[PDB]
């Protein structure tokens, strides 16, 4: 019994490395060169990997996991018993794969055209418009156009996608696809735990929302901002209003402190996409963590091709399951926002390298939120005025202090409600609570309820605004990013204490701390081999998710915001 199970996992591991490596190659080749040919190859490799999953998953299910003694083997076999989409009958699997390909392609090639003019792609063009334009009608054209062309075009696929991903989930023992996604956390109390974390961030978010709302009132006019209502969703500097720091110029707490134009500084100093990833690589090795291999620099796609290729620009980090080949695919722009994204992606890469010697079934983060958080942790230190000054991107007070926390909060605090609601919506689609009759109406009920946002143009039949957000057509879970924003502050607090930092948490910069790197390395090397509380305990000395670190980080800003909003008589929220 035990020996057959040991031999099975050994055979599964050596055969999976080969099949997954070939699939990743074809998937990469399509993502970096969308053509009829690369798609057909990709759909073909999808059947090869499905055949492999079906063979070994079927055998995995013949083992009584209850009777297995070794806990590691037990854990691998139980995981291999989930065939995912390979549980579907051949017809449904082919349909599902084609639906996923059509949805992701549709999103990644959509364009928005000026009337009788040029057509803009999401990256860099529409992203830049949302970030820099300060004109209501210009932002409205981009915001509505992107949903008309990306969102509406996904709607025809989504009901069948839901049917098929749910059918696969049920064939693997779950009640629907959202049940299966939540199980990735191995936490029966996940929904309650996440809800309590969200509620703990309400004071900060409501106060930030009211303050930003007041500033938008000042710039966009009293006829267009209701000081007791939700904020129009196109005015926050980002296509999904998920992060707000691109409107920092409109909301500066102390404008007497002049802001240095960081984008012009990077450009003026010759920064390139390569330089940005090199700086991130240097931060990782400064902690004693691993450098990316030479292969990474030869094979990655660090900027948008200029040779006619159509590509998937949305940033992602790729493990090719051979322990040597790791790559980033990002249409990088030279600015601070994408430097932070670059660090985010390099954290994925770091995780891949740290757990590369585990069995492939355990080459995942402790939970998906851990995988999303690593790069963000370092980026917190990178974003400090001290570190940015050392990169010659800033010029060397309480005013500057509150200014910096506001910049951070526009990204870290504003993202909390957005990242919470995406899968609140999808979980209820998957469990049948939301039908295609009210996809979009229920999306905006959550946009209002959690983010306090409203659409600038009333939605109509045919709209499918969730389809205008990458992770929806690409079928990538989102609660991981909510978890990441909570725990990345817990990790920051812990590493800063390990590094000997005293004083306000937001002044910590862990650059070159070997003590901090070692905490992270010991956790990352566990991969998915243990329940995630153990990785949490290795980093922080305790096992729970907690918002206390994030609240401690932003405490000075919470006090400043309350005083400011009180002074102006704001009514928090949106009744
Ligand atoms: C339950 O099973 C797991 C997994 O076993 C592994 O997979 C099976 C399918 C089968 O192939 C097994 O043969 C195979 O080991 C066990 O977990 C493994 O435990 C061993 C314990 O030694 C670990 O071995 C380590 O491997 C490292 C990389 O090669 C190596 O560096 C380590 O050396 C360290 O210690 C020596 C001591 O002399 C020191 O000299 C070194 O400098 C270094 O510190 C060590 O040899 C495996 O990595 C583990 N693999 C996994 C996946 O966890 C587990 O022990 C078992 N449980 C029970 C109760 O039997
Ligand atoms: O864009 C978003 O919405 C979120 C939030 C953003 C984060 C970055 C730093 C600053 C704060 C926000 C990062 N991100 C991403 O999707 C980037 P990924 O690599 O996780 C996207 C991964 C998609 C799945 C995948 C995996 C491997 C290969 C191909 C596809
Ligand atoms: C893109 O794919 C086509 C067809 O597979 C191929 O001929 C072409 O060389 C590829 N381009 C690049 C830059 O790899
Ligand atoms: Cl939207
Ligand atoms: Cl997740
Ligand atoms: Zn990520």
């Amino acid at each position: 019994d035990e020996a057959e199970a040991s031999k099975f996992v050994e055979e599964y591991d050596r055969t999976s490395q080969v099949v997954w490596n070939e699939y990743a190659g074809a998937n990469w080749n399509y993502n970096t060169n969308i053509t009829t040919e690369t798609s057909k190859i990709l759909l073909q490799k999808n059947m090869q990997i499905a055949q492999h999953t079906l063979k070994y998953g079927t055998q995995a299910r013949k083992f009584d996991v209850n009777q297995l003694q070794n806990t590691t083997i037990k854990r691998i076999i139980k995981k291999v018993q989930d065939l995912e989409r390979a549980a579907l009958p051949a017809q449904e699997l082919e349909e599902y794969n084609k639906i996923l390909l059509d949805m992701e392609t549709t999103y990644s090639v959509a364009t928005v055209c000026h009337p009788q003019g040029s057509c803009l792609q999401l990256e860099p063009d529409l992203t830049n418009v949302m970030a820099t334009s300060r004109k209501y009608e210009d932002l409205l054209w981009a915001w509505e156009g992107w949903r008309d062309k990306a969102g509406r075009a996904i709607l025809q696929f989504y009901p069948k996608y839901v049917e098929l991903i749910n059918q696969a989930a049920r064939l693997n023992g779950y009640v629907d696809a959202g049940d299966s996604w939540r199980s990735m956390y191995e936490t029966p109390s996940l929904e309650q735990d996440l809800e309590r974390l969200f509620q703990e961030l309400q004071p900060l978010y409501l106060n930030l929302h009211a303050y930003v709302r007041r500033a938008l009132h000042r710039h966009y006019g009293a006829q267009h901002i209701n000081l007791e209502g939700p904020i129009p969703a196109h005015l926050l500097g980002n296509m999904w209003a998920q992060t707000w720091s691109n409107i920092y110029d409109l909301v500066v707490p102390f404008p007497s402190a002049p802001s240095m134009d960081t984008t012009e500084a990077m450009l003026k100093q010759g920064w390139t996409p390569r330089r940005m990833f090199k700086e991130a690589d240097d931060f990782f090795t400064s902690l004693g963590l691993l450098p990316v291999p030479p292969e990474f620099w030869q094979k990655s796609m660090l900027e948008k091709p200029t040779d006619g290729r159509e590509v998937v620009c949305h940033a992602s980090a790729w493990d090719f399951y051979n322990g040597k080949d790791f790559r980033i695919k990002q249409c990088t722009t030279v600015n601070l926002e994408d430097l932070v994204v670059a660090h985010h992606e390099m954290g994925h890469i770091q995780y891949f390298m740290q757990y590369k010697d585990l069995p492939v079934a355990l080459r995942e983060g402790a939970n998906p939120g851990f995988h999303e958080a690593i790069g963000d942790v370092l980026a917190l230190s990178v974003s400090t005025p001290k570190h940015l000054h050392s990169l010659n991107l800033l010029s060397s007070s309480d005013e500057h202090d509150i200014n910096f926390l506001m910049k951070m909060a526009l990204d870290k605090i504003a993202f909390i409600p957005f990242s919470y609601l995406v899968d609140q919506w999808r979980w209820r689609v998957f469990d049948g609570s939301i039908t295609k009759e009210n996809y979009n109406q229920e999306w905006w009920s959550l946009r209002l309820k959690y983010q306090g946002l409203c659409p600038p143009v009333p939605r109509t039949q045919g709209d499918f605004d969730p389809g205008a957000k990458f992770h929806i057509p690409s079928s990538v879970p989102y609660i991981r990013y909510f978890v990441s924003f909570i725990i990345q502050f817990q990790f920051h607090e812990a590493l800063c204490q390990a590094a000997g930092h005293t004083g306000p948490l937001h002044k910590c910069d862990i650059y070159q701390s070997k003590e901090a790197g070692q905490r992270l390395a010991t956790a990352m090397k566990l991969g998915f081999s243990r329940p995630w509380p153990e990785a949490m305990q290795l980093i922080t000395g305790q096992p729970q998710m907690s918002a206390s670190a994030m609240l401690s980080y932003f405490k000075p800003l919470l006090d400043w915001l309350r005083t400011e909003n009180e002074l102006h008589g704001e009514k928090l929220g949106w009744p």
